[PDB]
């Protein structure tokens, strides 16, 4: 499957692609404003994620730090990134179908559009100014808007027991982005696509 990752932001982002225990394709790359990076994702990939990292510094060997979405200081991600991270999530070729979504469960850093480039389904988007409107207690100093589980570490926010409800914090993410998961047990906003679809992830799809 092909994923074109486009940075429409006015600032540089460091794209990352992982399935949690391994990089997807190169796993990461710098994207200046307007740049596109095309990756190949193996059919059958389950639990794949793409996100943007901001304010990164890497040396000649691909080791450094990012203010948002840092994946253990590597340019090439093998693991998931440190919150806040808006997430493009996907599971491919799952009994003949692909499943995609955008999640705010790990917070928000960059607005994003996640759409198929092939026929058979619609795209998902979370493009509201979540950072600008972020409740005071969820504001991340490094940038971005943290989810309540990351900040407070409670069974209610983290849905530890699988018995949680919406909260004042999850309702804020849901209000600004109704098409993204706001908490673990949120009503699914997953989009079903034909198996083997191709996609585009656009950072800052509107501005």
């Amino acid at each position: 499957a092909t994923f074109e990752i486009v940075n429409r932001c006015s600032y540089t982002v460091w794209a990352a692609a992982s399935k949690g225990d391994a990089a997807l394709d190169a796993g990461g790359r710098q994207l200046n404003s307007g740049e596109s990076w095309t990756i190949n994702v193996e059919p059958g990939t389950k639990g794949g994620k793409i996100w943007a990292r901001t304010d990164c510094y890497f040396d000649d060997s691909g080791s450094g730090i990012c203010k948002t979405g840092d994946c253990g200081g590597l340019l090439r991600c093998k693991r998931f990134g440190r919150p806040p991270t808006t997430l493009a999530e996907f599971s491919l070729n799952q009994y003949g179908k692909d499943y995609i979504d955008i999640s705010n469960i790990k917070g928000f850093n960059v607005p994003m559009d996640f759409s198929p480039t092939t026929r058979g389904c619609r795209g998902v988007r979370c493009a509201a100014d979540i950072v600008g409107q972020c409740p005071a207690k969820l504001k991340a100093p490094g940038g971005g808007c943290n989810d309540a589980c990351t900040v407070f570490q409670t069974s209610e926010y983290c849905c530890t027991t699988g018995k949680c409800g919406p909260t004042e914090y999850s309702r804020f993410f849901k209000r600004l982005c109704p098409d993204a998961f706001s908490y673990v047990l949120d009503k699914p906003t997953t989009v079903t696509c034909p198996g083997s679809s191709n996609y585009r992830v656009t950072f800052c799809p509107t501005a």
